[PDB]
């Protein structure tokens, strides 16, 4: 049978994301009692909601068989879930597909490939030691500035968004003047669903305004980006932005315009908010378990194991969707060719059969297999870049912390996509 109406309605729509409990919920009943079901909600593509994390693996290690963008037919399905008026806007705006960006999460093999490959050795590990120091000062300046403005503050909205932000657009090579601006854009990005989010230049109210908001903010990102990849173009520096801007293909010429303002688009927005995320999720962690706080201020060794299960916890990315190019058989179901899956990456975090007492927030998971940066070749490029950040933050702020306590209600940004907190107020005691 399709999942119950209530179950996938808390799921598929953005609004059942608002609260994290019943979502929590529902993830926990479906791997429980319809681990792999269609959730056929009303104004949505029928759905398999992939929530089981052997699952998860399963399908993303097989793209040949499980497309992003629609294999060789390019834009055929939206990576990213749009309600269907919403897909039926994106097709009047482009003639007839979904390829709204030409960034990594709409491609498939092997133009995919051909594109990460741009970034892939700039991601790696050894890689971003040269930018630690950078981002230790960053770091170290957001705590200046924390310190100084006192204890009473949102953890979210004056601490946790700013640190990111400043390392990514420092990345660029982007003055700090246009941060703000940025950080603007981003909002409206994740926020096309959420009810204080709304874009002043969309009908708010229309069935495809969360599609409509999602194209008026990547036309205010590219006109942003064209000015960079023509700069970066004529002027090359040693930063991220060049490298994305003067990329080439096997043929000695530029990448298209788009394929720079791609990767731009998904640095600028999910290379910082995500982050953003963990730390404040990490911050509400703390305050919960105070024992957690004392024990890592005891053993700096423990700031990664802190910072994986804060990864595992907050798994701020909840979604990507597929399309089978082929029939396929999977826990007993008879997936069809061109049925769209929804990959649960929140779900897997929580698989029983993964994770002792997924629930309970606990570092000594050792090792820690979270699937917050999913797997595959669309395994997130920002993995190693999001540790490093969130271990260097950690090294400068926990040894200025004594207590966090959550002194107001705690606000998540309404969305089935790029989620966690917007507000988290705090009380801090500092040492
Ligand atoms: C806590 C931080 C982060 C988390 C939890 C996160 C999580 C994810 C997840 C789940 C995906 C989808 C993987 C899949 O399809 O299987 C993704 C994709 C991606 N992430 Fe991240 N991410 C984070 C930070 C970053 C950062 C810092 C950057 C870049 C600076 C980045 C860039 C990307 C890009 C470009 C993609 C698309 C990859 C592709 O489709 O091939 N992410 N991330
Ligand atoms: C999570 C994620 C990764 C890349 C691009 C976007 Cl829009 C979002």
């Amino acid at each position: 049978a399709a999942i119950p109406d209530e179950i996938a309605r808390q799921i598929v729509l953005p609004e059942g994301h608002k609260d994290n409990v019943p979502l929590f919920e529902a993830y926990r009943w479906l791997r429980e009692n319809q681990p792999l079901g269609q959730a056929r909600v009303e104004g949505y593509d029928p759905l398999w909601l992939i929530t089981k994390y052997a699952d998860l693996m399963e399908v993303e290690r097989q793209p040949q068989i499980f497309a992003a963008g629609g294999g060789e037919d390019k834009g055929s399905n939206n990576p990213i879930l749009a309600n269907q008026a919403g897909d039926e806007f994106t097709r009047q705006l482009l003639g007839g597909n979904l390829r709204i960006l030409d960034a990594l999460p709409y491609l498939d093999q092997p133009e995919h490939s051909v594109v990460k490959d741009v970034a892939f050795d700039w991601f790696r590990p050894a890689n971003l030691k040269k930018w630690e120091d950078r981002i230790r000062e960053t770091a170290r300046a957001s705590i200046d500035r924390l310190l100084a403005g006192g204890p009473d503050l949102d953890a979210v909205q004056e601490f946790a968004v700013f640190f990111p932000l400043r390392v990514i657009m420092s990345l660029f090579g982007v003055p700090e003047e246009d941060e703000p601006r940025m950080m603007a854009l981003t909002q409206d990005f994740f926020g096309v669903a959420d009810p204080d989010a709304q874009r002043d230049d969309i009908e708010a109210l229309s069935p495809d305004a969360a599609a409509q908001q999602w194209a008026a903010t990547i036309a205010d990102f590219y006109a942003y980006f064209d000015v960079l990849v023509e700069s970066r173009r004529a002027e090359p520096r040693d930063d991220l932005a060049t490298l994305i801007a003067v990329a080439k293909d096997e043929n000695g010429e530029y990448f298209p315009k788009t394929f720079a303002y791609g990767w731009f688009v998904a640095i600028a927005t999910a290379g910082h908010d995500t982050t953003a995320s963990t730390l404040a999720g990490c911050l509400q962690s703390l305050a919960a378990h105070p024992e957690v706080l004392d024990r890592v201020k005891g053993d700096p060794d423990l700031i990664p194991d802190l910072v994986n299960e804060s990864l595992r916890i907050v798994s701020p990315v909840k979604h990507f969707t597929r399309v089978a190019l082929q029939d396929y058989e999977m826990r007993g179901q008879k997936i069809k060719a061109g049925d769209r899956l929804m990959l649960l990456f929140q779900s897997g975090n929580r698989d029983a059969e993964v994770f002792d007492r997924p629930d309970d927030f606990d570092i000594d998971r050792r090792p820690n297999k979270h699937i917050a940066f999913g797997y595959g070749p669309h395994m997130c490029i920002g993995q190693h870049l999001a540790k490093l950040e969130l271990k260097v933050m950690l090294q400068e702020l926990l040894p200025h912390l004594e207590r966090v306590e959550v002194s107001g209600e705690p606000k998540l940004i309404q969305t089935n996509f790029v989620g966690g907190l917007r507000k988290l107020p705090v009380h801090l005691t500092f040492s």
